[PDB]
Formats: structure tokens, C-alpha cells, sequence
């Protein structure tokens, strides 16, 4: 089985337990105002800069090498953008760093420190969601909050190196079927999958609790 296949299968549960958490169920209604996408786009900004910093550790390392996209894929300057837009000139000392975020930023270092081989649970997690469910977010976002088409903002959510996301991901999983896989890695990396879900489902019942 491609590790492609493994890691939809392994975690297509999770996946219908996090598109439909309190949370995301509140943005898809417009009921969600500028805090409380400030504080998820914060919390992004910490995890995908902590997810970031360990692809550049491994970025030479053969279990993870093959997907190493920082020109299409990586969010740390995107987020940057969304985070002087949101929260103005000195978001740096500005923006939270709630408990659930330090939480998923702690098994991020763990991962790129100790177990790099699991380190494409985590970027199949974030990115090809990004490259999926993230979009019709944008598109929710833009008319919920009067957001520009003009994409300030929403930086995040946008893929100026990335012509068509569908393509894209297909190549990215073909890549992914690439890595050096054993039954002992492939098992691991698909728990790890499910890992990263759930460390996304505690954060987003976390801010719902905070915003309640
Ligand atoms: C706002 C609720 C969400 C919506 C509307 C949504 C919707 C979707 C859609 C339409 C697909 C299928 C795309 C395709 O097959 O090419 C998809 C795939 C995916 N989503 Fe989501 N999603 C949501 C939340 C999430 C969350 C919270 C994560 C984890 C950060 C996530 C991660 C993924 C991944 C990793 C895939 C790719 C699965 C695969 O092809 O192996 N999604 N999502
Ligand atoms: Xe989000």
C-alpha cells in the first residue's frame, strides 16, 4: 500500500471529527468575528513557524528531503503578512500562545529533534490541508469578515507558487510514495497523522472555550 493511500485511509475518521468540531462548524457559519480569527491565525503562526524550523534542520535528510517545497508550500512569511495586518506594526509582542498551541509546537520539536521520520505526518497534515479545506475557508472568511479580494488578510490561505492546488497535491503525494518506506516507518507515520489531528482538534476546542 503507497504511503499516500495509508495515510488517507489512516486518517479519514479524524478528519470528519475535525471538520465538523465546534470551531470549524462556527467559522462555516460566518459566526466567527476578527478575535477569533486572530487568535487561530496566531496560533498557526507558532505552529507552522515551529513545523518550518524542523523541515530546515531536515531538509537534507532522506526520510523527508523528497517533499522539501519551501517556495510553494511553507506559511511562516505569509503568516508574518496576516500577523502585521490583524494585529498592526508590533504583533511580535502582541499575538497569544495559548497552552494547546505550545502543546502541538512541543511534539513538533520532539518530532524534527528526535524522530524525523515522522516529520511528514506533520507536513501532510498542514500543508495538504491547506491545499484542500483551507480554501473554501478563504472563500468563507472573505464574505463572513469583508475581507478584499485582494487577498490582505488572507495570506495564509494563499499559494502565489502553486498554479493549480489539485496537480499540485497529486504530485505531492506521488513524491510522498518516494520516501524510503518500511512497515515500521509507514506504521508509525500514520499514527503520527492521527497525532497531528488531534493536537488541531484540542486547539480548536481550546479557542472555542476561550472565545465562549
Ligand atoms: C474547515 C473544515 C474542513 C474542510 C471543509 C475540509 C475539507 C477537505 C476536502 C474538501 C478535502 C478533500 C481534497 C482532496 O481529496 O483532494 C480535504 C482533505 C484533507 N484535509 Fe481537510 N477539511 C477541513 C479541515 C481539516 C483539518 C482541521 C485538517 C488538519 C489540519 C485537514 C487536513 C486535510 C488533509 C491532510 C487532507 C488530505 C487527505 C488526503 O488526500 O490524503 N482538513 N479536506
Ligand atoms: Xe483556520
Amino acid at each position: 500500500q503507497d504511503l499516500s493511500e495509508a495515510l488517507k485511509e489512516a486518517t479519514k475518521e479524524v478528519h470528519i471529527r475535525a471538520e465538523n468540531s465546534e470551531f470549524m462548524r462556527n467559522f462555516q457559519k460566518g459566526q466567527v468575528s476578527r478575535e477569533g480569527f486572530k487568535l487561530v491565525m496566531a496560533s498557526l503562526y507558532h505552529i507552522y513557524t515551529a513545523l518550518e524550523e524542523e523541515i530546515e534542520r531536515n531538509k537534507q535528510n532522506p526520510v523527508y528531503a523528497p517533499l522539501y517545497f519551501p517556495e510553494e508550500l511553507h506559511r511562516r512569511a505569509a503568516l508574518e503578512q496576516d500577523m502585521a495586518f490583524w494585529y498592526g506594526p508590533h504583533w511580535q509582542e502582541a499575538i497569544p500562545y495559548t497552552p494547546a498551541t505550545q502543546h502541538y509546537v512541543k511534539r513538533l520539536h520532539e518530532v524534527g529533534g528526535t524522530h524525523p521520520e515522522l516529520l511528514v505526518a506533520h507536513a501532510y497534515t498542514r500543508y495538504l490541508g491547506d491545499l484542500s479545506g483551507g480554501q473554501v475557508l478563504k472563500k468563507i472568511a472573505q464574505k463572513a469578515m469583508a475581507l478584499p479580494s485582494s487577498g490582505e488578510g488572507l495570506a495564509f490561505f494563499t499559494f502565489p507558487s502553486i498554479d493549480n492546488p489539485t496537480k499540485f497535491k497529486q504530485l505531492y503525494r506521488a513524491r510522498m510514495n518516494t520516501l524510503e518506506m518500511t512497515p515500521e516507518v509507514k506504521h508509525r507515520v500514520t499514527e503520527e497523522a492521527k497525532t497531528a489531528f488531534l493536537l488541531n482538534i484540542e486547539l480548536f476546542e481550546e479557542l472555542q472555550a476561550l472565545l465562549t
